[PDB]
């Protein structure tokens, strides 16, 4: 046979933050639903409670930085593009940070098309 074990546990999230996403999350989960049904998908198939969490923190406005999100598969993010697509409006709207990642990209000013 075998035998599992249990992990650490982090301390609670100062309100500061942790109402940000706390009310944020609840908007994720809307949105995934309306989407979930859209697609004709499980409102758990579409994305998982781990995966909204994840952009509940990181906050990503931009589908790049959602792609490197637990759980998301490569372009899969992309239809996931109603999840994120409000936080960018939920942080506009209350001049919240986004986008805190580790990796991020310079502004260059590109340009195509």
């Amino acid at each position: 046979g075998s035998s599992g074990s249990s992990g650490s546990s982090q301390p609670v999230i100062s309100a500061q933050e942790q109402e940000t996403q706390i009310v944020l999350y609840g908007k994720l989960v809307e949105a995934r639903q309306k989407h979930a049904n859209k697609m004709d998908v499980p409102p758990a198939i579409l994305a998982t409670n781990k995966i909204l969490v994840d952009m509940a923190k990181m906050r990503p406005t931009t589908v790049e930085n959602v792609k490197r999100i637990d759980g998301v598969s490569e372009g899969k993010a992309a239809m996931l593009a109603p999840l994120w697509e409000v936080i960018k409006h939920f942080c506009q709207t209350n001049s919240v940070q986004t986008d805190l990642f580790s990796s991020t990209k310079p502004q260059s000013g590109p340009s195509s098309g």
